[PDB]
């Protein structure tokens, strides 16, 4: 999966923004089939990968089949972190998306709801100084989403590697 379109998108983002750093522990949301995971596995010390769908095992990657919107997500991540001896992760990254309709407003709406839940997970588990990378389909809610969530971070960036964008938040502050 090292050669997938999704993998190339992540390589581009790491080159430009260093959003994940060598030795980081990462919660990866929307991991299947594993392009980002394989790119991250070259750099991260530990990845906890989450998806609705099965994907092939990768040595040392902790995979959790889970719907992030449902009731077990926090217990599942808590257990995985406990077993890894990690209190707070360095990054939360998400390429999660549901089925695409081809309609910018609809795809934005679905993507926004995913983004909200990704951020709820991020603020729960990120270390001070940690980063977020998340895919979003741009729309009405995007500027307000950024304005709200960037209050918990030192800075943010938006990138486009045709309404799909990647939002990055840098340097988490629990304060
Ligand atoms: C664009 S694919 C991700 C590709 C991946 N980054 C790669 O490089 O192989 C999006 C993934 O998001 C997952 N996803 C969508 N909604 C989800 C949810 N509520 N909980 C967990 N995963 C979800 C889907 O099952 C799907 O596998």
């Amino acid at each position: 999966q090292l050669r997938s379109r999704a993998a190339f998108k992540l390589e581009f983002l790491l080159d430009r923004y260093r959003v994940v750093r060598k030795g980081d522990a990462v919660i990866e949301i929307g991991s299947s089939p594993g392009g980002w995971t394989q790119v991250l596995n070259s750099l991260a010390r530990k990845i906890i990968s989450i998806d609705l769908q099965e994907m092939e095992e990768i040595a040392g990657v902790r995979f959790i089949r889970c719907d992030i919107f449902k009731e077990t997500i926090f217990d599942d991540i808590d257990r995985a972190l406990r077993e890894e001896g990690i209190e707070k992760v360095d990054d939360v990254v998400s390429d999660a998306m549901a089925k695409v309709s081809g309609i910018p407003s609809r795809d934005h709406a679905v993507s926004y709801q995913i983004g909200q839940r990704v951020m709820e997970i991020a603020v729960r588990y990120l270390r001070n100084g940690g980063n977020v990378l998340l895919k979003q389909f741009q729309g009405d809610m995007t500027n307000d989403f950024i304005a709200i969530w960037r209050k918990n971070f030192s800075s943010y960036k938006i990138s486009k590697p045709s309404s799909e964008i990647y939002i990055m938040f840098f340097g988490f502050k629990a304060e």
